[PDB]
DNA sequence: TATGTACAACCGAACGTTCCATAGCTATTATATACACAGCGTGCT
């Protein structure tokens, strides 16, 4: 996990944890303590920059569209999206991977690509209440959540985003 | 001269299983906090 995200490459917890069986606890502790040792030699003997930190959502985006097999317009949307989505705090404390999912789903909907989130949580292994319960908070900032180009242009429009 | 007799020469070792010794992990209780996930139950169609 260190490795990967040194390298910009980084991982989920989770994608690490389908080779390597080893339960959420250790794997956090294990974590925690190799992170102080790095960090007590890199004084002492950098080590981390601001991909070190955890949240980084804006990684994941790109392989998990690749998943679904969307376009690329649709990543980059899908990016700017989840980018954008900090700012609301309702949001803002969910995990990384369900405001990438999050992210995704909005854009899937919003170029009309028929993807279910029946098969988007069963592809990205996200709950399916998970995705729907959060695009429900990113439906009311909507047009803080959609790149002011595209819809200038015309491509996308945010009333083919169903509304509850 | 002839015949006898005598003499001289030409099984190891690899692997498996059991037996001490030390240290560490596991489980339980309470509490605030918050997220995600897996259930159960009730109304709707």
């Amino acid at each position: 996990l260190i490795g990967c995200r040194r390298a910009e490459v980084a991982r989920t917890f989770k994608e690490i944890q389908s080779l390597i069986h080893v339960k959420t606890k250790e794997f956090g502790k294990t974590l925690n303590i190799m992170k102080n040792i790095l960090r007590g030699k890199s004084e002492d003997g950098k080590i981390d920059t601001d991909n070190m930190s955890g949240a980084q959502n804006l990684t994941y985006i790109p392989r998990f569209c690749s998943h679904l097999g969307l376009p690329m317009q649709v990543t980059t949307s899908a990016e700017y999206t989840a980018k954008k989505c900090k700012e609301i705090k309702e949001i803002a404390g969910k995990s990384p991977i369900t405001i990438a999912v999050v992210s995704i789903y909005l854009n899937i909907l919003l170029f009309q690509i028929p993807i279910t989130a029946a098969k988007v949580g069963q592809t990205l292994q996200v709950t399916e209440g998970t995705i729907k319960s959060g695009y429900k908070i990113l439906y009311e900032h909507r047009d803080k959540l959609v790149d002011p180009q595209l819809i200038a242009n015309g491509v996308v429009s945010l009333d083919n985003l169903p509304g509850v």
